């Protein structure tokens, strides 16, 4: 509720966020003893800074670098000491920009910074 992306905290069963997608790949099949996934790794970021963040499905193979992609109750996971967020049809993703603030062009995502209030007015 209310979490920065860039310190977010893995494990975490609901996470709000709105982040900008600067580095995404495409998105590869796992071959797992209960099935395979199509899952994409990309590193998006603009609350505070950039933060591993990895799809499931075809969520994973809709991702694309320079759109802005807004989640809510976003579930992460960590791994190897790294920060990383999961998603998949159970988690709701849709096109927003910056919830009260300009952009994330106006707020760096390469490092975490420092801001007043996540949003202006917004919902859950």
């Amino acid at each position: 509720m209310e979490e920065k992306v860039g310190n977010l905290k893995p494990n975490m069963e609901s996470v709000n966020v709105t982040v900008r997608v600067l580095e995404a790949s495409e998105a590869r099949q796992i071959q797992t003893k209960n099935g395979v996934r199509t899952i994409s790794e990309a590193i998006v970021g603009d609350e505070t800074g950039r933060v591993k963040l990895t799809l499931w499905g075809k969520h994973a193979g809709s991702i694309k670098e320079g759109q802005v992609v807004k989640i809510e109750n976003a579930w992460t996971t960590a791994f190897k000491g790294q920060v990383q967020l999961n998603a998949g049809s159970k988690t709701k993703i849709a096109e927003a920009s910056e919830d009260g603030f300009p952009e994330s062009s106006q707020i760096p995502e390469n490092t975490p910074t420092a801001e007043n209030l996540y949003f202006q007015s917004g919902s859950h």
